[PDB]
């Protein structure tokens, strides 16, 4: 459903993934989750110790959603290149999809600046394990490290991500296709 | 100061500004909000730091949205003084464009530097209806219709796939600029926006 995808358990994680990931975090108050999950608050602690423990359960989902995704991409080619450009076809496809609301992560520690939190903590080691992963592949495709265009190809998907629900999604998606291919000829050369 | 904080804009809003209460309200907002957020942060927090009665606060602002309002507008007018006098800086369309990009990275490594106010603050505010989601769409296509004219000037083509790709670069930057090395940051969005002007020149 959205780019990165006990009964009460999962009613639970499911409503409050939803609704953080739509609509933020610090203006979507437990009473609110309970209500949609169709549980109560002393189920709600039966299962996480707190709104703090479900945000960062929610994260953990989004988290091994996409590490699942990048890693089929990557199956879905032998070569190095062709598992960038599916890569970026799964951005992509999940830009412009129903409901897309930007990156979960990017959209938590806009809300969660403190290094040491750990929501921001959750941000960065995600961050860190897609920077690595794209860094990787492009060290693949040309005789250089894949260091510099690493980065480079992850400011490209952080700009695609942030807008891409803030202007149109299909011309979000065809400028960041067409950053990728200058960064896959870039590398080659 | 913030990265949208320099001396022409604030000059003009001082004098815009008589009221010192009026002025603790919105520099305090501006301040917190910038850099902790806006829906964890109460009216409360704001008038004490302040220093005036909450009576005080709706005297001058009709509640919090009118105060976030105000806070974003002074970073919108404060970044459009910035980016059209990097425009001034060069008269070259190019150069111009090399100009804007570096104002761009100065916000980047400035100390406090937190990310872009309006994508920070959209973050928060993502019903399309809200004030603060249309103030910054309107900053937004601002800022590439800007890019997008001066792109346009660079080579023959109309600049338009540019100025959406200088964007990308550009909210990208900005978004990891306080979650990774500023000046490596700042080193992969120059070498992009190059990019950009030599695709566009051919
Ligand atoms: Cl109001
Ligand atoms: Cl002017
Ligand atoms: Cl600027
Ligand atoms: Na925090
Ligand atoms: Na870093």
């Amino acid at each position: 459903n959205l780019y990165f995808q006990s009964e009460a358990r999962a009613r639970l994680l499911g409503t409050a993934t939803r609704i953080f990931y739509a609509e933020g975090i610090h203006s979507v108050g437990i009473d609110r989750i309970t209500a949609e999950a169709q549980v109560t608050r002393a189920t709600l602690y039966r299962h996480f110790s707190g709104k703090d423990d479900l945000i960062l359960a929610y994260l953990d989902q989004a988290d091994r959603g996409i590490r699942a995704q990048v890693t089929a991409a990557r199956g879905s080619s032998p070569a190095a290149d062709g598992q960038v450009r599916a890569v970026a076809r799964s951005i992509v496809d999940g830009i412009r999809s129903p409901g897309f609301r930007g990156c979960a992560f990017l959209n938590a520690v806009a809300e969660y600046p403190d290094p040491a939190h750990p929501v921001h903590r959750a941000v960065l080691a995600h961050r860190q394990w897609f920077l690595d992963t794209v860094t990787e592949l492009l060290a693949q495709v040309g005789d250089g490290d894949g260091v510099a265009a690493g980065r480079h190809l992850v400011m490209l998907r952080d700009g695609a991500m942030a807008a891409g629900c803030l202007f149109d999604p299909e011309l979000v998606s065809e400028t960041f296709l067409h950053g990728v291919e200058g960064v896959l000829r870039d590398v080659s050369e």
